[PDB]
């Protein structure tokens, strides 16, 4: 609760967060769960490789601790092994400084903590019961007593969304005005869209936080980027930055894709052999949750506008059925219930027809294709309605391309909602896929980009007086940053949010937050709409 | 795309066609499907009476190929049986004759596949997503370049519909008006309705399509039945057919009962082992698909109606529940849940209270047991609301008798909404009883309405200038064929539409086909109708 | 259909009856299962314990009934057991109570059979469907013809209400004041609440029906409790009774625990085996339905609204999950799914994994812990809004504290929604309880409140001329009885509904009786109300 902390931007950040995972205590324990995932993972599959005698497991009563070779040479097997004891240094090198960040971090909460109890008043036991806008609400009174903020001004609602998401607006703000490659053309496929978490990790990676990054403290551009010349020789140089990390993510490649294999393989497994179409359903693609997201928009209120809209968007997707899988599936359902219904009249008749050769096996092989090919056949009676179901996942998610809302039963419109909505198999797909992909995307698909993400850095980059330097779009200005179709704009295009943003995020702000102020156009904006949408 | 191509009818019934089966591929591969289907149970039937050896398999380590008997021995087997023969020469003719029809529609499908991609343009890609609104707005389009409907007018949207839907509406207006007997009284049970596919067949190859039909060229009446004096003898004369197409079926009896017996038993007997209460669900009775059908309506439209509305109708069937049926499952369930809770607890003690004479059957018989009482048992917590339901179901379904209105929660108009909704195991009843009953009803009671059939043709058809010979309620004409009670109508008893055919199947068509151009009448109509809405 | 009948309370109760157990045959036979399970309870439980031989049962081809002895010695193993003796003679003692009174109810009740027949007009076949309101329509057209109620008046519709209710309204009106001890302060928890069937029976001994209630007739209070004076010596001799009934339970206990316990076991036993999540779903709570229910609400409406509102209840009741909970869960989840994924794929390579001495027991249990850790983990995606599902609760529920509305997403709201909503696992160990607690409250805590209990049956029991002596409230006078926070009240504290209950009770019964005829200054205020809902 301390008077001219720090960085405010980590302040604020350490305290929302201390909201999210409800509680210092559950947070805490959150964070070991985390660190004791790793260690399990790395610990269990080195036990699974170096201690166990599977030959003895599996033919040469046996109880399970006689596979298990004893320590005494479970040390010495293990260590007798260059790629593994290389690859369980450079394990136990990155585990090591997660847990001595973890230290660093709970040391860092417990001031957070305190700040809650004694300046906030909001008790560890009400704290999950909260809304971050009471907490914030209180945070913003508590300005006056507490003295935080360290002298230009009192908090004004909308200073904290920018401390939180500084970063997060830039990212919004990149791949709405289509820098960041994103989409590709694969042969024998459309135009893919491949964004993950490594590759977005790597993009923060070069652009915001780093060594020789385009900000110095994490509140303030460095001083050159705001210069107009010298714009080829900065270009240059984050040409070189950008082409030694991606050297770095080819050079680390194995040890990543070792690591998502792992842990792909812990998880989706026991899923798989639980129910195969838990991967069928599908989730609401990281590429996407960039694209649908409003500019100031915490997490939670991002993914509150997901959720409650995931159900109509899994009503469209499966509107649509092909037809020649859907009669496949009839006829095989036909010939197979049919050869089992046989089957199954004589194994009830006379009960020894089983401990035939194939008669059990084959039965419970065709129950599977039965249940396969019932589960591919669609539910007859189903209501066709894509033009109502995008109508209210619009309603929901507030963002769609302009060519959907007419032919919202095409393939085309189908085929790229697949792009924000993705099947969860494909997710798993394309986050063991990153490892090895994400190199060369950097290399290649970016570093030409370079002179486009320094001059987007230069013309979008606003100081405001008591946050810094923010993105020019998440100011939220109806003017020069606006766009004429959705709409009073000082705004020609390559200096306009594409699909609606400033507008959209203007509203969604004054909508979630009451009790923020707005500035002259954006109140007159709203006021406009207001007077159209009760007009018309 | 010719040129005064042939019989119209036939072409758009055929594009109509096209459009459904979503492609020439796709609905090339369901017909061969469909070819398959009929040869795989009869040939499956003959293998498993003639070929195998059941008392090797079942008693007297055995490989499945074990029981089979070598073909030069199988055909010798199969060859040595009259009955079967003759069965199966009987069954390759039926086959046969359906295989050259089969290579005969290809050849006529390539036509209008050629139709589609050159002169409406649409892709067999593009096919599956587009809308046969879209569909047929092309083709009236066309109509101006290929040139088509040899010499009378442009098309005006409502003649296709004439044309796919010529003898549609005959079986509309024919059960609209009670001819055709479907009600019947059974002792020991209310009126029942007896309406199946093969005696719908039969009805339109005794009225519409056959060597001496009522029809001649498929769009034209024959010249006799539009005379108003020899009306007598016509009657003898369609008696005396029906008469012989009913002794035909009663011959064929035999065969056709085997085709439903097989039939069912191979798929509704794999549902049976799998899910018994999917015969439970209920269906929409082809007696309530020709009964809630209005005139115009294509086969899509009606289907899409009908399942709009169809879980408004489970939820209404299933708030009624017979009470002494709960008190007997309720209290079952209590009786074998104790006794058998003992018996778990006893098998959980020692482990060794099974393997006892009687036990473990004794726990299966009674899981199942408790099982179908808990099914019977109605769930508590459900909200009982039959006349909300029925005000739902009436929206979707747009007829019904009228004094449901009132009384929704009655046994009368329960016991007679179950005329149009069916359970499934009724249904498949009741498909396996046509044959048995098909040829006593056509030659019984049938016969005696010959005379008013004949009647019903002669003064309700009309010849409309571009189509030919159409039924004449189909006109949708407000007038001539009205309904007072409804509604400016000269229209008598007998020359008017029950159900208020006349005025929901032109208010249905107006909304469904917007481009639609609405003679005097039917406009007017429809402005007051709409001025009552708004008004009222 | 008699004229001048007898006791009138007792009638019209009895007709109510015979409408909800859906007719004379469905009524008798419910008693019948009633008798039945009570003496197959008490004789499965004498047989389990004397006749059977577990030892050659467990271990010392055995046929089930080479365990059972011989009746010849069954009934000397059974008689002597003096314990057992008396158990069986008092359970014999009230079987033949039960059953006595069984065959005097049947033979009242064949006389109310008549009277539906003969007066009302309503056959059994037609009294399922058959809607109380209609029903007491009848009656009340009746009493014209068949003459009823002695002399006093014609019915008014509220009058059979106050006849079948009069206790009820009694028990409402006592809940609702904060007589009879429900809240009590347990350490270790917050306040609960115990309400359960046995302690409401008591208190109905207690106050209405036995030897020396507050009632003499059925319809009459005694003469002295109207007395102002004389206020002591009743409250002492009230308190006198209270403490012997008091006394008589808690000699009682063991017999009517033993019968908790066994009849809990049977039937819960069963539904632990199959499913144990049913008994997480949760009920409306005996105390919950004193106190959300009206005035002269009859149980079929109180039931159709706690069901009309059960499932926002339950959307409300799983939107509030701990955090801390969930996160074990996730974990949990994850470390049993590696380890069981490893196991799989083991037992999947080389299929000798299995039979290892404990690779298929540890097998088992990681799926029951995965399975039980998944139901823990909340759903992703799902739509957390506890405003607007309280919101729709209340809109069903129509009475809720009024700290409620405003923080509807935190602890307390949530925690004293449990109140009313009550898991189902804590109703059977409530009820299990009540044995051994109902005494204990029965002697403490109400025998201080006898002197509050003697005032207010004194001050609140109106004689209304037709129908004898009711509850003050139950009259639904806005004036008297009012609240002045809802609304003209004449009606100070302690003489006032507390949660709105009069104005409440008496818009449910206009709304549900449309027929009734409203007095003066209900109709005033009915009309102001609406003028009120349709002006704001
Ligand atoms: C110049 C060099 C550049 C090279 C850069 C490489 C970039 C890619 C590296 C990827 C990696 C390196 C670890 C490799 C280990 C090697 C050891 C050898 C192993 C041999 C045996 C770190 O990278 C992750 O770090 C995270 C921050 O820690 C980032 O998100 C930040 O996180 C927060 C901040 O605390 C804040 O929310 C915010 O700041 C960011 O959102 C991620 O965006 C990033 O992917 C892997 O860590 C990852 O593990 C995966 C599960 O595989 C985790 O999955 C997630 O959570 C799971 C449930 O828990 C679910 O299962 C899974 O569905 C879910 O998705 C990831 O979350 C991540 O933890
Ligand atoms: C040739 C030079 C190369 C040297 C190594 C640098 C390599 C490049 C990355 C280095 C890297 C991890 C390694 C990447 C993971 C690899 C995955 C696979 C690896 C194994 C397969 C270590 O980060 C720091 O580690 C420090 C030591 O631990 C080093 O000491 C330095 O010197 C000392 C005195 O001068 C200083 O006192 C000391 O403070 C310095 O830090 C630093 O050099 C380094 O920057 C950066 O990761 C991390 O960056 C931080 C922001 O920084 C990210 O911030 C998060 O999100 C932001 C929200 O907006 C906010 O930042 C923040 O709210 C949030 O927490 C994190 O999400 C996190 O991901
Ligand atoms: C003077 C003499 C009069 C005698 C007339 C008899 C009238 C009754 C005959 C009935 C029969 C004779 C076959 C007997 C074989 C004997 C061989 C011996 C066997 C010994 C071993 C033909 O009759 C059917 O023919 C159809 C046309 O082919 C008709 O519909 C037309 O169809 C289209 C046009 O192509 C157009 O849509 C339109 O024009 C009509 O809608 C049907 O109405 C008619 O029932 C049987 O065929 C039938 O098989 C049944 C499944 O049993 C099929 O079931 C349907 O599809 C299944 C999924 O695929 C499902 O399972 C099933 O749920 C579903 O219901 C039927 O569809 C039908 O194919
Ligand atoms: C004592 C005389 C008796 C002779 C036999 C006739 C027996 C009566 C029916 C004969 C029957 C099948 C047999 C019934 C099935 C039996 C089931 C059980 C049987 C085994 C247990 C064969 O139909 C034709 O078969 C031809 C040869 O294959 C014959 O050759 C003739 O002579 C040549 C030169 O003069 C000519 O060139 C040749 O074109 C002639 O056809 C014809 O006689 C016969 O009409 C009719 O079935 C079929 O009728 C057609 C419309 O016709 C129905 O049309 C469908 O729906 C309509 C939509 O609106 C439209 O029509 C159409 O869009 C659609 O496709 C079909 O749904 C279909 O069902
Ligand atoms: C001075 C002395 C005072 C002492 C008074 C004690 C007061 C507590 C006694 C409790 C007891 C004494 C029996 C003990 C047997 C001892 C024999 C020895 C056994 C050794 C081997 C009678 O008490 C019950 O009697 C009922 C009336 O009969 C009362 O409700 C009235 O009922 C109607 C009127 O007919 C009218 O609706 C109305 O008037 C009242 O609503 C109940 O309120 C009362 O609890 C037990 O009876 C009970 O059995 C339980 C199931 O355990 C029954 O459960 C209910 O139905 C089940 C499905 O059927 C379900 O499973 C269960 O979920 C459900 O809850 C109860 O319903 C009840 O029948
Ligand atoms: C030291 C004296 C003690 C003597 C014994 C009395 C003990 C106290 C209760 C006695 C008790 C059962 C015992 C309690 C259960 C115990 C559970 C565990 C026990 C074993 C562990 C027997 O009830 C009666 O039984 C009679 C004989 O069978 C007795 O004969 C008497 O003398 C004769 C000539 O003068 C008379 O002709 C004869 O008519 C007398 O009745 C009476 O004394 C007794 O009142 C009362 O229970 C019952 O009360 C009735 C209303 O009364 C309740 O009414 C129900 O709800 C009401 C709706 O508003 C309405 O009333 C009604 O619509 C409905 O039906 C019932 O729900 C029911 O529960």
């Amino acid at each position: 609760p301390w008077h001219h902390i720090e960085n405010l931007d980590l302040f604020f950040s350490r305290v929302y967060n201390l909201h999210q995972k409800n509680g210092f205590t559950c947070m805490l324990i959150g964070e070991i769960f985390e660190l004791m995932q790793f260690l399990f993972v790395v610990a269990f599959t080195t036990f699974l490789v170096s201690c166990v005698d599977y030959d003895i497991l599996f033919a040469n009563k046996v109880t399970l601790p006689d596979a298990f070779l004893p320590a005494q040479v479970c040390s010495a097997r293990i260590q007798e092994n260059g790629s593994l004891i290389t690859i369980l240094v450079i394990a136990g090198v990155f585990w090591i400084h997660r847990l001595i960040k973890f230290i660093y971090n709970i040391c860092c909460y417990w001031e957070i903590h305190s700040f809650y109890l004694h300046a906030l008043r909001i008790p560890m036991s009400a704290l999950p019961y909260c809304t971050w806008q009471e907490v914030q609400a209180r945070i913003v009174q508590t300005q006056k007593e507490h003295q935080i903020c360290i002298h230009k001004r009192e908090l004004t609602e909308l200073d904290i969304y920018h401390r939180i998401l500084r970063f997060q607006n830039y990212m919004v703000a990149l791949v709405n005005k289509s820098l960041l490659p994103l989409r590709f053309r694969l042969p024998g496929l459309g135009e893919a869209v491949f964004f993950t978490r490594g590759l977005k990790y790597n993009f923060e990676l070069i652009l915001f936080w780093g060594p020789g990054s385009l900000f110095l403290n994490e509140w303030s551009l460095k001083a050159e980027y705001k210069r107009g010349g010298q714009r080829l020789e900065l270009a240059q140089r984050l040409s070189n930055r950008i082409l030694w990390i991606g050297i770095a993510n080819f050079l680390l490649c194995p040890l990543i894709l070792i690591w998502q294999i792992l842990y792909a393989f812990f998880s989706y497994a026991e899923v798989l052999k639980r129910e195969p179409g838990a991967l069928g359903a599908r989730c609401w693609s990281l590429y996407g949750r960039c694209y649908l997201r409003h500019f100031n928009e915490l997490e939670h209120e991002l993914q509150s506008r997901l959720n409650r809209g995931y159900k109509p968007a899994s009503k469209y997707m499966n509107c649509f059925l092909s037809p020649l899988l859907t009669l496949l599936a009839k006829n095989g359902a036909f010939f197979a219930g049919s050869i089992l219904a046989v089957l199954i009249a004589l194994t009830i008749y006379d009960e020894d027809v089983l401990a035939v050769e194939h008669v059990l096996t084959t039965v419970t092989l065709l129950g599977v294709t039965v249940t396969v090919c019932r589960s591919f056949i669609p539910d007859q009676h189903m209501v066709f309605c894509p033009e109502q179901l995008l109508r209210v996942i619009l309603a929901h998610i507030h963002y769609m391309p302009d060519h959907w809302q007419g032919n919202a039963h095409r393939s085309q419109t189908r085929d790229e909602f697949a792009q924000l909505f993705q099947y969860k198999a494909v997710f798993i797909l394309e986050e063991l896929l990153s490892p090895i992909v994400t190199p060369l995307i950097l290399i290649f698909c970016l570093r030409p980009r370079a002179l486009e993400i320094i001059d987007f850095f230069r013309n979008f980059t606003v100081e405001v007086v008591g946050v810094g330097d923010t993105c020019s779009f998440a100011q939220m200005d109806v003017r020069q940053h606006g766009h004429p179709q959705w709409l009073q704009t000082e705004a020609s295009v390559y200096q306009q949010a594409e699909d609606g943003k400033t507008e959209l995020s203007l509203m969604h702000f004054a909508i979630t937050n009451p009790g923020w102020q707005p500035p002259r156009e954006s109140t007159a904006f709203l006021g406009f709409l207001k007077e159209q949408v009760q007009r018309d």
